[PDB]
């Protein structure tokens, strides 16, 4: 680590960010890591704790949540979900890059200097013809921008995964970290 240890992208959904990550992870499986998330959904019969997702009760993740142990959590279709701080100090414990896709608001909690994040902001390509969904995600991606821009150290438009990642990971690999 003579450079940042943290890749955060930041998007609207459906800019392709989780195609993103997944192919940075899928290229330098030795370099990035993804942290595990927690959640209450009851599992199904096919998944493994500890693949996709860490499998715990609602009593455990409440009692997390009042533990200042999730960098980030929130509830989706009735149940809950967050990351651990712990899982992202693993992570960094291993000399790896924690690839961190959160929502705007954590920004406010991820730019520091023990996590030395490159904040990336993913924005949809400007296409001419334009379908009310491309639009719409225009829009959302816009307001997000507006407010968060300050917190961006690169905004890329998603013009590819492989060509997306190229300028990304240049991007990346060049950053300046220092400390205090």
């Amino acid at each position: 680590f003579q450079g940042r240890k943290t890749l955060v992208l930041i998007g609207a959904s459906g800019v392709g960010r989780s195609h993103i990550k997944n192919a940075l992870l899928s290229q330098n499986p030795e370099k990035f890591v993804y942290p595990v998330p927690y959640t209450t959904r009851p599992p199904r019969k096919s998944e493994e704790d500890g693949k996709e997702y860490h499998f715990i009760s609602t009593e455990e993740m409440t009692r997390n949540i009042s533990a200042n142990e999730f960098l980030e959590f929130g509830s989706y279709q009735g149940n809950m979900f967050g990351t651990k701080f712990e899982t992202v100090h693993q992570i960094h414990k291993q000399n790896k890059i924690a690839i961190l896709d959160i929502e705007p608001q954590t920004l406010k909690i991820v730019r520091t200097a023990e996590l030395s994040p490159f904040i990336v902001f993913i924005a949809p390509t400007d296409q001419g013809t334009q379908t009310e969904a491309l639009q719409q995600l225009q829009k959302d991606s816009e307001a997000i921008r507006s407010q968060y821009a300050h917190y961006f150290d690169l905004s890329l438009v998603n013009n590819g995964v492989d060509e997306t990642l190229k300028k990304l990971q240049e991007a990346f690999d060049q950053a300046c970290s220092s400390p205090q």
